[PDB]
C-alpha cells in the first residue's frame, strides 16, 4: 500500500522522510541543485490545508526512490517548513500550468 499516491506514483512514509531530509539539509546549507534550484520557496496560493506554518519549501520526490540530485525533477514534491516539519506531498500531475494537487 501507498502512504501517498501522486497520480500513478506510490510512496511510502520512508520515501517522504528520506526526501525531506535531503532537501532540508540543502536548505540549512544555503545550497540548491538542478536547473530550477531545489529546494525553493513554495507559496500556498491554492490554499491546501497544511497544519504547519510557513514559510514553505518544495523539494522533488522521485518515483524511483532515489534522492533528487539535479536532473529531471519529475512532477512530485515534498513540502517542508522552516522548522523541518512536513507540510504535505503534492504533484503537478493532473493540474494545469504551474499548479498542483495534493497527493492522496
Ligand atoms: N518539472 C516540472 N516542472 C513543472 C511542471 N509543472 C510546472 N512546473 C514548473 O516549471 C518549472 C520547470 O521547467 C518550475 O518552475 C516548475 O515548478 P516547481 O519547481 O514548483 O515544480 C511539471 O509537470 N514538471
Ligand atoms: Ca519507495
Amino acid at each position: 500500500a501507498c502512504d501517498y499516491t501522486c497520480g500513478s506514483n506510490c510512496y511510502s512514509s520512508s520515501d517522504v522522510s528520506t526526501a525531506q531530509a535531503a532537501g532540508y539539509k540543502l536548505h540549512e546549507d544555503g545550497e540548491t541543485v538542478g536547473s530550477n534550484s531545489y529546494p525553493h520557496k513554495y507559496n500556498n496560493y491554492q490554499g491546501f490545508d497544511f497544519s504547519v506554518s510557513s514559510p514553505y519549501y518544495e523539494w522533488p520526490i522521485l518515483s524511483s526512490g532515489d534522492v533528487y540530485s539535479g536532473g529531471s525533477p519529475g512532477a512530485d514534491r515534498v513540502v517542508f517548513n522552516e522548522n523541518n516539519q512536513l507540510a504535505g506531498v503534492i504533484t503537478h500531475t493532473g493540474a494545469s500550468g504551474n499548479n498542483f494537487v495534493e497527493c492522496t
